[PDB]
């Protein structure tokens, strides 16, 4: 029935994944976001258990909609005549890494530490559960001001996580990795390493460190702020041309500088002053 059940807000964002409100639930009056996609702008859709054809997004989201605040979850959703509604969790207060970023310039090793590990812990469970974002970059992650947590937003340009390879990809160009700007072939697992690897250096630098195919597919990492010798290590490892020579989710959790790593709350109390 929606309208009855949800007070439209203002128009928290848009783009190319659609259209996302603030929205109240009228039940309990709890903070929730409206996202709207239309049917023609769809990828490509899905398929539920009680056979009907939904998109792709919702079967994703389904399929990670666990206790888990790690990832945005999925409250409810509805179909129209030429466009879905869904209905997601909305954290407040909240501030995406983008705009955190912008703001507060560079972020220091620690709170990067804090923040690439709660994301890494996410993306963990993406994948666990046969899910792979395809888009992880700083606007889609989200932050818990109070608890100090994250959470992955926007999952139009993900799909189901398989072994094989994938020849098609819809996510921001400047995060794909090499294998794909050349010959468009790259895993999931490996690819999502290099994604990681352009977020992390996003955090400690402040930017992203490619902008061109040319700078993409060469390699080269330069750093124009002060790096730990071990971060740039670890940014360089996950960035390396070779996905074979790339670490894996784990391997990258044991690295040195993933170490000691502060907890959502005292991130938030330190870095969020609450
Ligand atoms: N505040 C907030 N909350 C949730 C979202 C979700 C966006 C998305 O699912 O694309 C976006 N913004």
């Amino acid at each position: 029935p929606l309208e009855s059940q949800y007070q439209v807000g203002p128009l928290l964002g848009s783009g190319g994944f659609g259209s996302v409100y603030s929205g109240i639930r009228v039940s309990d009056n709890l903070p929730v976001a409206i996202k709207h996609v239309e049917k023609d702008r769809i990828s490509d859709w899905g398929e539920l258990p009680n056979g009907t054809r939904v998109p792709m997004e919702v079967v994703l989201l389904k399929k990670v909609s666990s206790g888990f605040s790690g990832v945005i979850r999925l409250l409810d959703w509805f179909e129209r005549p030429d466009s879905f509604v869904l209905i997601l969790e909305r954290p407040e207060p909240v501030q995406d890494l983008f705009d955190f970023i912008t703001e507060r310039g560079a972020l220091q090793e620690e709170l990067a530490r804090s923040f690439f590990w709660q994301v890494l812990e996410a993306v963990r469970h993406c994948h666990n559960c046969g899910v792979l974002h395809r888009d992880i970059k700083d606007e889609n992650i989200l932050i818990d001001l109070n608890r100090g947590e994250l959470k992955l937003i926007d999952f139009g340009s993900g799909a189901l996580l398989k072994d094989t390879v994938y020849t098609d990809f819809d996510g921001t160009r400047v995060y794909s990795p090499p294998e794909w700007i050349r010959y468009h072939r790259y895993h999931g697992r490996s690819a999502a390493v290099w994604s990681l690897g352009i977020l992390l250096y996003d955090m400690v630098c402040g930017d992203i460190p490619f902008e061109h195919d040319e700078e993409i597919i060469r390699g080269q990492v330069f750093f124009r702020q002060r790096v730990s010798s071990e971060c740039q290590h670890l940014i360089r490892w996950c960035l390396a041309l070779r996905p074979s020579d790339r670490p894996t989710f784990e391997e990258i959790q044991n690295h040195p500088w993933m170490q000691d790593v502060l907890l959502p709350q005292e991130t938030a109390e330190i870095h969020l002053h609450s």
